[PDB]
């Protein structure tokens, strides 16, 4: 229906389907540690696509830009664009460029356009399936906020900003897509926000083990002294993947394997009750719900 969730949209075409994305970039300031807002700008737009089950086919680029900005930085953060396409390998086929007199320095919005031969959704988990993070939980929102802060660590506290396109193959060809029930790229609300999508619009319940979910020393430290959840923050570089019960560890070795997924970990399971929702286990056996950050609850 003409005229006007936000992950992505999907296209009946003949006989496959064509994954449809955009996402805007405003990150300030334009480079931070690990990276900077051309990779991130290729790299989120990758990934949206990748836990659709798309292979990326092609990006299209709009800059905005203000008329202040040094032509180095935009140099720069071409340069990055261009290498960080590279690694999936995806081309950037069109794009456009617009100057604006506002002080701004620049926004890039990425769109991009997949095929996906199996198509995966957030709505296909099942109770049994086993939750799969491929790697360290709120890295990308954490280093941001605590540069921002002028917080630093020993070992430098940065972005895991990266296309995971590869992470997300890497599995597929070893368990069949067809054993890929789920997965969410967890940037907006973190961990949190794709795990709380990924239980309602399956229907279905999640239960994690707080202490499955790995989390680098300085991650937590930093989170703890910005007031915050890495569960909440952005991810860059992950992807959220929901498996059949029997190919989990089959999925978590594949993953393993890869250089992105070096880190990647069971941390829960789809359960039958609670659905809609996400439930959270300490140690001891204590439980909470998992809740997206802001509201709620008493």
């Amino acid at each position: 229906a003409g005229g006007e969730l936000d992950d992505g949209a999907t296209i009946p075409f003949g006989d496959k389907h064509i994954v449809f994305t955009i996402d805007g970039h405003t990150v300030k300031p334009l480079f931070f540690p690990g990276g900077d807002i051309g990779r991130l700008a290729v790299s989120g737009t990758v990934n949206d696509l990748a836990v659709m089950g798309a292979e990326p086919i092609a990006l299209a680029n709009s800059m905005i830009i203000g008329e202040g900005l040094d032509m180095e930085v935009l140099k720069r953060v071409l340069k990055s664009m261009d290498e960080t396409a590279r690694e999936v390998p995806v081309p950037i086929v069109t794009g456009d460029t617009k100057v604006v007199e506002d002080k701004i320095e620049m926004f890039v919005i990425t769109a991009g356009i997949g095929i996906a031969e199996h198509p995966v959704s957030d709505a296909g988990a099942k109770v049994g399936d086993a939750v799969l993070v491929s790697g360290t939980i709120g890295d990308h929102g954490i280093a941001l906020m605590s540069h921002r802060e002028g917080i630093a660590f020993e070992t430098e506290l940065k972005s895991d900003v990266a296309p995971i396109w590869d992470v997300v193959k890497a599995v597929a060809e070893t368990i069949g897509w067809e054993n890929i029930h789920a997965m969410k790229d967890p940037t907006r609300a973190g961990l949190s926000n794709a795990l709380n999508e990924i239980a309602r619009k399956s229907n279905v319940g999640i239960l994690v083990r707080e202490a499955d979910i790995p989390i680098r020393p300085e991650v937590r430290a930093a989170s703890e002294m910005l007031g915050i959840s890495p569960y909440d923050v952005a991810n860059e570089g992950k992807v959220v993947m929901v498996v059949a019960r029997e190919y989990a560890e089959e999925a978590l070795e594949a993953m393993r394997k890869t250089e992105k997924g070096r880190n990647a970990a069971i941390i829960g399971e789809v359960i039958a009750d609670y659905r809609g929702k996400v439930l959270l286990e300490t140690g001891i056996g204590g439980k909470r719900f998992m809740e997206p950050p802001e509201g709620d609850p008493v």
